[PDB]
């Protein structure tokens, strides 16, 4: 046939057709469609602006650049999370506000399939949209998959705390992409009236935030947060961000006379100079020596007064805002391997004792934000269970996993439920055959493990057992059904109870069945510990 | 008595009076009147913007800078084309969007004399308005002469092929100048309702382009193309210009990640850095060794979708656009000396044989764009006439001259005629006494040789014979009469037949008389050869 | 005891409360309130633009930076003029368009106290608003004191003489600050309908200029010029400023091809680079060897055609403009110590003779602008009084003092009077106890000596005798009374005659009483000498 040419508001776009095994209707794929003017030069540290219209047919046939980030870590995360067989090597650029579209619709006719916009994770410091291939999900559940990109690290989250650089540029880009979907997705067989946003980790936190933001209202109709919500501390900076701004400014060789001066100076720096500063800051690794209360993990979401008017805690306390069906989930062992490995945790012994745990739990401050006075009690509650040093290690990993995702996620769901909107929860417990070889075979339900089911990895990568394939089909079905009706259930699928007062949730894995009061016991413990 | 002070829309302008031998009314001359905002910094590679208004009286008494170009070549061409006795040495600057005005009208009264706007040539790489002195033409034919400048080379034609740098900046400056004339020329005794545009070589091509462009519609009412039209290949880049953009970016020490990145990087380079890149690219000289299909002659006109919606060929096939009297001409020997000399052609032997000719005709690809398979037939059709090696040389020079100007010019004229608009053609055959000493005395009607007649060189430079003086008078008469009524004819002048179906044209020279079917035989030949 | 929080157009501002000895109602102080967008990058050498609005509560609790200037000289002048006990060390920055507000009004209620906007002096090269503490004045006279800042030196007065950089940026900032007062002062208990502008030295000349400018019309209703008016040559550049522009450009390592090129180049320079250029230019010190007619004192006010349509002289000759009560004053010995000391005058001998005088009066050209032919007559008229070499020194100082302030001030006052507007004059003769120790005890009424009475230094610094304290009270009374009714008089205060035809003025000092025809004899002499 002839390559797919869709006419968007800004101009014509030329994609390519790809057929999936066992599907007649080939899927139309468009790579690198600009949804905003390149945030270069003076546009750096300012809201994303509308893209300039193009005169003829634009070739959306090449993978776009991933936003500037640590090239090593960024690639590593892409190999570890990609659902396609061969990991696609990417390029770094400040010019990265693009989005990829995977539409199973027959463009030759009018279609309004539900739209699923994916927001990649990566601690808001690394990541890319190209990592995720939407071919399987689009074809299998007949939905339009849209993977978007947003400014990362300094470029997307630098904030002086005042009007000279409010911050949250990255989030504003996500909002900008959603508006683009509203104004263009129809030309791709998508229904702008049924847009579902879903992300994992930092992406889940992003979805969480968009759900609380007034700007994002009416740009989506369903939300899914996989392993990450707006109560995941490490990602949301509360307090005076001015010190961090000055520390970054100095590290980049910038004066700190005034806020206006810092932003101006940083806007003069080259993309490369800022990247070097990023590497000097050492943002994804854990700091061993020094003072834990000073170690800055990353540049996250802030309370800018535009995107967020107050803290996520304060915002979710009110119900005076528009609500939509929300699905919040976590994996069995969120801190099982992936994260600890990437941050270079001192767990090389395979075992830990009471004292060393308290020592680590303290240095883990930037991740769990647990006072040093609470350390004793917390460690006792989890590791005091047994004397087995190896069990204390795994229990220590549960400690962290719960503080970062378990409890935060459940509190978020509860508040969403009490606000009166349809809520759903799940706990993914499965070990994908696509796990890294360096990942211990005992770790099941590690961070990002559900990504292989959601994105139909079993149908793009080889070796998936009939069990894994079946699992992926189920998950995609649930996800797509949710995208369709704001309810995961559907014929031929295990019943998924709504997260109401009974607090029922679905345990997804080799044996998928409903259960109740997820992490109920832990949320209780931590709500008191943190209440000092 | 008192220097001329005209009030334009942007502010007052002060010029100077200059009397020509035999004319009572002194001519008011204004040099360097800004018609746009300096395209400095971020304005680089962007459409020309309105000039900022000034507060008092601006001195238009000094020659403006000529746009950044090869200083050596630019000066050389200026010396070779100037119609004034002493060649005026110019300065290079990115700040060059100015125009010069020569008005014979008595500013103390209301006058509405026909306006002639001159577009200098120079392969769109070099050239300047100051080269041309309009004093003689203005006084002699009582018309307002306006010599404009536009961005050359990289500065005025850099194109990434997309919306991040469409290209054709230079042309847009020309259109910007014409708009300036419309809103201001009346303050100088000019009739904005009778504006004629005329240019030579690259300027002849510009006039041809402007005639095809929707943007320049209604900014002129007659056009004259001397030795150059929109079908003169070398100047009109067809196909993917992306590679040339990247090759330039790299030579300037820039990344090529994306089009937006290239334009950003090139916008950071200093004028000097870009001038060095220009010189490294070696754009005016012919490449001897390597592959001819790769040798990029220059950065010409492109199909941006703004100035030109499709190719010149495609555009002239339609008659759904506004038309005006058009005069198209060529010189007897376009590739006689000047051009080959500036491009450093291997013709130092004064003689050529069948084999060497095919060899040269091939390396001349970027000029004639003749397939290597056609070379044999072409060389045979021209040099196969005799065995005289010296005659083969000259016949080779006609070969080129016809492909670049002869045939293109005649096709354009025919299309214009068939489109239903008043068309006129001419063939200038004369050897000005102002020719370079290094120019063989046998070459008559070389490139740019009519410039001395058109601009009345015989009345500014010395030694003109009464025959040459008389010829210049006649040419200026024809040109101004055309500028006046869209018809060259007038009492006291040889009848100039309209280029209608009989294809009558005027042969201007020592003996000026009508003729018919100019280059009719060659157009036929080349139309088939190129039809492969 | 809750810090004061005022809501301005652009956002909420948080200040601090400060109680003065003997005043119940504490004064609300706000430091560093932005009244314009930081003039960084491309905004350099362009008019001030509106400040971007802020999202929450901005802390106006830290002193803003002083505009880039000679750090050493700037600090010295701040120490010498400050009315607070401890001089506040400041920081340099291009980001300096801020203002400080001292309001005695009880914000919890609606107040419309008269507003006094202070413009600091410093030859338009140095100075800061923080130097002046409005606490005493605000409290003692119950008026809102506003100290503003404006661009200095190159940043605020660079002019190419054309539209590419008209100049007078600093003055435009002053007008920008006044508009801010109009749109916000009400929120601080101020009355936008009763705004009085007053400054000293360069600030006095600024007030004078604003009184002549059409742009500042309706932004103030009363004006006070202390030791400086628009006829103080040294600050107002008349003639072709192009040469100075080129000299600065070159000194900063910039081409001078064209005006647009110079401005572009200088815009690229870093604050530090321009600061270095400033120091190289050596603008506040006197040039000993070379040609006096070339020594450029500073970058002053120019006739841009925006702020000033013609020269101050020419402007005050007309009465077709809006007028307000104007108070013009001078000190007994304007060139007594401070100025000569800062400019490094060769007066280290304490005595001078007729010949050396003429020698100095010549090199003092950039200050007094006296022709070398007039030097003889002028020196004779002043120093010819006695043979005492020490008396000649002091008489020489009066010579200068009268040419720069005495005569200028009186001419301005007379014109203002004749123009039909309420005029007042005064001559301050008092030696503050806060004078520098290096200042001879014989100098009384030195430049800036009234600053300590006007700003109530006696109530912030220690050691003020009951005589000095009383003087300050009186002065502030006169000043505030003027700010209130456009007339200094009031009960319990010596009668201050209006400067009408009798030319009565007030001599302020240990003995304050009216007098007549101030400098009437000198104005006479100089009006002829300068009439050549
Ligand atoms: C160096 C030069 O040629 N520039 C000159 C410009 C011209 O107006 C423009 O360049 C276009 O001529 O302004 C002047 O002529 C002028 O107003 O007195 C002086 C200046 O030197
Ligand atoms: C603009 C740019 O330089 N990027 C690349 C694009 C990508 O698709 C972009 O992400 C979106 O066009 O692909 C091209 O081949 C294209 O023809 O558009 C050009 C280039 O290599
Ligand atoms: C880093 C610094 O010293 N700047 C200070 C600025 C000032 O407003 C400006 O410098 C003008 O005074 O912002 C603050 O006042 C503020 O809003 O909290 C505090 C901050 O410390
Ligand atoms: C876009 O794709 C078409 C064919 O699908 C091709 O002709 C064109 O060159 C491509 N554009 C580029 C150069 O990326
Ligand atoms: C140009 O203008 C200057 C001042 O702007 C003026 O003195 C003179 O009339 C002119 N000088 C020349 C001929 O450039
Ligand atoms: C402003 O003052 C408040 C107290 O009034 C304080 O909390 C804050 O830290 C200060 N500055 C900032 C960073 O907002």
């Amino acid at each position: 046939s002839s390559p797919p040419v869709v006419d968007t508001v800004h101009g014509k776009v030329l994609g390519k057709f790809v057929s999936l095994e066992g599907f007649a209707q080939p899927v139309a794929i468009f790579l690198g469609i600009p949804f905003a003017k390149p945030p270069l030069g003076p546009l750096r540290f300012t809201p994303p602006q509308p893209a300039e219209p193009w005169s003829f047919v634009k070739n959306a046939t090449s993978y776009p650049p991933m936003c500037t980030q640590d090239p090593k870590a960024g690639q590593l995360l892409s190999e570890l999370f990609t659902n396609r067989k061969e990991n696609i090597p990417l390029k770094l650029s400040e010019d990265c506000l693009y989005l990829n579209i995977y539409t199973p619709a027959d463009l030759t006719k009018k279609n309004r399939l539900p739209v699923m916009v994916w927001i990649h994770g990566g601690g808001l410091m690394v990541g890319a949209a190209s990592t995720y291939d939407g071919l399987a999900l689009a074809a299998h559940e007949n939905v339009v998959v849209v993977t978007i990109q947003y400014r990362l690290g300094i470029w997307g989250f630098f904030s002086t705390g005042d009007e000279h650089s409010r911050g949250n540029w990255g989030h504003l880009d996500q909002v900008a992409a959603l508006r683009w979907v509203q104004d263009n997705i129809a030309s791709f067989g998508g229904n702008p009236g049924s847009v579902t946003i879903f992300g994992e980790s930092a992406g889940g936190e992003s979805v969480s935030v968009l759900v609380l933001s007034p700007l994002a209202k009416n740009l989506f109709h369903r939300a899914i947060s996989e392993s990450g919500v707006a109560l995941t501390s490490v990602l949301v900076k509360k307090g005076d961000v001015k010190p961090l701004a000055e520390q970054i400014a100095i590290t980049a060789g910038c004066k700190t006379t005034t806020s206006a001066v810092m932003v101006h100076c940083l806007r003069q720096k080259t993309e490369e100079e800022l990247l070097e500063t990023t590497l000097k800051m050492k943002f994804l690794s854990l700091d061993l020596q020094g003072d834990p209360r000073e170690s800055q993990p990353l540049l996250g979401t802030v309370i800018d007064g535009m995107l967020l008017l107050k803290t996520p805690e304060e915002l979710q306390a009110e119900r005076n805002f528009h609500t939509v069906p929300y699905m919040v989930g976590i994996n069995k062992q969120e801190f099982g391997w992936l994260i600890p490995m990437l941050m270079s945790y001192p767990l090389s012994e395979g075992q830990l004792d009471q004292k060393t745990a308290m020592s680590l739990l303290w240095k883990s401050y930037p991740l769990v934000c647990i006072a040093k006075e609470l350390i004793p009690e917390a460690t006792e509650k989890y590791l005091g269970g047994t004397d087995d040093t190896v069990k204390k290690k795994d229990l220590f990993l549960d400690l962290i996993a719960d503080v970062m995702f378990g409890v935060p996620s459940v509190i978020v769901a509860r508040n969403h439920r009490d606000a009166g909107a349809p809520t759903y929860m799940y706990e993914f417990q499965y070990r994908p055959s696509f796990s890294s070889d360096m990942k211990p075979k005992t770790v099941i339900g590690d961070h990002g493990d559900e990504l292989f089911s959601v994105f139909g990895a079993p149908f793009l990568k080889e070796g998936a057992s009939e069990e894994e394939i079946r699992l992926s089909k189920m998950v995609m079905k649930f996800w797509a059904n949710f995208a369709r009706n704001g309810n995961p259930n559907g014929e031929g699928l295990p019943h998924w109870p709504e997260y109401n007062q009974k607090e029922g949730y679905l345990q997804i894995g080799a044996n998928t069945q409903a259960a109740q009061k997820l992490k109920d016991k832990e949320v209780a413990f931590w709500t008191n510990l943190f209440a000092k």
